[PDB]
C-alpha cells in the first residue's frame, strides 16, 4: 500500500484482534496470534512453542544456525547462563562512557549539517560500533566490521530471481568471512585477553562447562544481527514519536528522568520488532482454535502492545506510561540479553539529541521511508531540522 499504512499495521492488527484473534493464513501457512495473553502464552510456553530452526543436515552449518536464539532447552538455558555472564550491570558500567564516546563522534560528523538524517548519521552506525567495541574488534578493523555488518542486513536493489540469488551469494560470504575474523579474534584472545564480550566468554565456565570457539563465533555474529538494525529502530522511532507528539517532546525536555519511561512506551508503540516465530511442538488449543504439532506460529507483540486490557488508550503514547508490561524484547527464556544495551544505548543518544537540539523538528525535506518488512518496525530514513543555523 502506501507508505502511510506500511507505517500503520495498527488498523489491520485491530481488525484481526477484535475479530479473529488467533487466525490460519493459509497462504503465508502460519498462525497469526494477536491479542496480548495469545502472545503471551505462545512466548512463555516454550514447551509448546519451539524456537529450535537449526538448519538440517542438507543446508549449509553456519555458527548462527545453532546460536541461542534458534534453540530450545535443555541447550538453549545451559547456552543462556554462559553468554549472561557477559551481559551484567558490571560490564554495562565499562560501555556507557564508551556508548556516549561514540555517540559525541557520530554527532560531531554532522555538526556541519543543520538537516541530518536521523537513521544514517547517528541511529544506524550507533549500535554497529558500539556492538563492534565491546567485542574485542580492534578499532582498525571496524570499516570492515560495519561493511560486513551493512551486506548482512541488506535489501535487494532489484527485484530479478538472479540479483535476489547474488544478494544471497553475498550475504553467504560476508556470514562466512565474519566467521573466520571471529575464529582469529578470538585466537587472539586465547592469549591476550582484554576487557571485551569475547574474552569474558572464553573464560565463562558454568558447572564445569564452557562455550566452544563456534559458539562464541555464532553468539558474535547473533549479537549483530539480533542487536543492530533494532537499536537503530528504537532510536529512529523515538524521535519519530516525540516530533509527531510535541507535547510529549516540550514535557521530556523539562523531566529529563522520564526518558527511560518514554523509550518504553517507544518499545510498547513503535516496537522495532512487531512479531515474531515459532513452531508447535504439541497439539494446543489457543483462543478456541486447535494448533497442530509442527504447524507454525507468529505472535504479534506489535498488536499484542495495542490490547487495551493491558495498555489503556493504546493508540495514544503516554511517555508516562504505567503500567507498561510490554513484550518488545521478547518475554520468558528467550527474553532479550541486549535489552540493557538497546535501553542505554537509546537513552545516551536520545538525551544528547534532546540536549543539544531542543527546537528540532521535522526537515522540510522530511518524507515517510518505513522499513519494508511486516516482522520490523522502522524508518529507512528520518530528516530532521537542528534549528540551530537561521533560515
Ligand atoms: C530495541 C532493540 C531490540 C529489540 C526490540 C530486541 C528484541 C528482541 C526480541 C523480541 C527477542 C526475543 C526473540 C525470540 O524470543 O525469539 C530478542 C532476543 C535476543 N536479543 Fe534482542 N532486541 C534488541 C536489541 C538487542 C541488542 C542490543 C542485543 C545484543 C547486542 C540483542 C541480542 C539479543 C539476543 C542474543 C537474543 C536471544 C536471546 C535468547 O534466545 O536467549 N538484542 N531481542
Ligand atoms: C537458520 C535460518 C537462518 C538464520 O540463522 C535465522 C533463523 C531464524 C531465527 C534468527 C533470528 C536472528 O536475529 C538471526 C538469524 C536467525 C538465527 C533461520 C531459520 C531458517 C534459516 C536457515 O535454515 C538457513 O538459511
Ligand atoms: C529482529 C529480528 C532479527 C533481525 O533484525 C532481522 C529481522 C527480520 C528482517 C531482517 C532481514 C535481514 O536481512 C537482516 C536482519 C533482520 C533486520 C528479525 C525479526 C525478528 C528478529 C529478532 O527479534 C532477534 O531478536
Ligand atoms: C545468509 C544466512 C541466511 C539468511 O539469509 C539470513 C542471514 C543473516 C540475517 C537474516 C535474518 C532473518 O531473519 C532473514 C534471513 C537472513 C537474511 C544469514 C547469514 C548466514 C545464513 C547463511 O549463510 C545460510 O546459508
Ligand atoms: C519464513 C517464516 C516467517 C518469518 O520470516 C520467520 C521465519 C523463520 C526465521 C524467523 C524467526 C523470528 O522470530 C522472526 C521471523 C522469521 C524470519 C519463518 C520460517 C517459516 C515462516 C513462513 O513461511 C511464513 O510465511
Amino acid at each position: 500500500q502506501t507508505k502511510e499504512e506500511r507505517f500503520n499495521p495498527f488498523s489491520w492488527y485491530e481488525e484481526m484482534r477484535n475479530t479473529a484473534p488467533v487466525q490460519w493464513d493459509e497462504e503465508r501457512q502460519v498462525w497469526d496470534v494477536f491479542h496480548y495473553d495469545g502472545v503471551k502464552e505462545v512466548l512463555e510456553q516454550k514447551n509448546i512453542f519451539s524456537s529450535d530452526r537449526r538448519p538440517p543436515q542438507n543446508q549449509r552449518q553456519t555458527a548462527l544456525g545453532t546460536s541461542l536464539i534458534n534453540i530450545d532447552p535443555p541447550k538453549h538455558a545451559e547456552m543462556r547462563a554462559l553468554v549472561n555472564k557477559a551481559f551484567t550491570p558490571k560490564a554495562m558500567k565499562a560501555w556507557e562512557p564508551k556508548i556516549a564516546r561514540i555517540t559525541n563522534e557520530l554527532l560531531q560528523e554532522v555538526e556541519h549539517l543543520e538537516d541530518i538524517d536521523i537513521v544514517e548519521h547517528l541511529s544506524y552506525p550507533l549500535p554497529v560500533m558500539v556492538i563492534a567495541d565491546i567485542l574485542g574488534v580492534p578499532i582498525e578493523d571496524q570499516r570492515q566490521f560495519k561493511d560486513w555488518s551493512d551486506i548482512i542486513v541488506a535489501g535487494p536493489s532489484n527485484n530479478e530471481r538472479e540479483t535476489l540469488e547474488k544478494l544471497q551469494q553475498e550475504k553467504m560470504k560476508a556470514n562466512d568471512e565474519l566467521e573466520t575474523y571471529f575464529y582469529r579474534i578470538i585466537e587472539e584472545k586465547r592469549t591476550r585477553p582484554g576487557d571485551d564480550i569475547i574474552s569474558v566468554l572464553l573464560q565463562a565456565k558454568e558447572e564445569g562447562k564452557q562455550l566452544t570457539d563456534e559458539e562464541i563465533v555464532g553468539f558474535s555474529i547473533l549479537l549483530l544481527i539480533a542487536g543492530n538494525e533494532t537499536t537503530t529502530n528504537l532510536i529512529s522511532n523515538t524521535i519519530y514519536c516525540l516530533m509527531e507528539d510535541k507535547a510529549s517532546f516540550e514535557r521530556l525536555k523539562r523531566e529529563k528522568e522520564l526518558l527511560p519511561s518514554g523509550i518504553e512506551e517507544v518499545l510498547r508503540y513503535r516496537s522495532p520488532v512487531q512479531a515474531l516465530h515459532r513452531i508447535v511442538k504439541e497439539d494446543v488449543t489457543l483462543a478456541g482454535k486447535k494448533l497442530k504439532a509442527g504447524e507454525h506460529v507468529v505472535p504479534w507483540m506489535g498488536s499484542a502492545h495495542r490490547d487495551a486490557e493491558y495498555f489503556e488508550d493504546p493508540e495514544v503514547f503516554k511517555i508516562d506510561r504505567k503500567p507498561n508490561v510490554h513484550m518488545a524484547f521478547g518475554r520468558g527464556i528467550h527474553f532479550c540479553l541486549g535489552a540493557p544495551l538497546a535501553r542505554i544505548e537509546a537513552k545516551i543518544m536520545l538525551a544528547e539529541l534532546i540536549d543539544r537540539y531542543p527546537q528540532m523538528d521535522w526537515s522540510p525535506s522530511f518524507e515517510l521511508k518505513p522499513i519494508e518488512s511486516t516482522f520490523v518496525y522502522g524508518l529507512k530514513e528520518l530528516l530532521i531540522r537542528k534549528n540551530v543555523h537561521h533560515h
